[PDB]
């Protein structure tokens, strides 16, 4: 059900707002199943908080 998340990565996923966190989880862990790991990094959580904020600029539309 669940990866193994690192101690780091657990950190990061606590800095990710909890609105978009189980948002951010299921991105993180589908990651690390795109590299094919058990083991989540911080790297991945990283990634998973760094989209959510490209696509997202707050102003959606011109």
């Amino acid at each position: 059900m669940n990866l193994r998340w690192t101690s780091e990565a657990k950190t990061k996923l606590k800095n990710i707002p909890f609105f978009a966190r189980s948002q951010a989880k299921a991105r993180i862990e589908q990651l690390a199943r795109q590299a094919e790991q058990d083991i989540v990094t911080p790297e991945l959580v990283e990634q998973a908080r760094l989209e959510f904020g490209q696509l997202e600029h707050h102003h959606h539309h011109h």
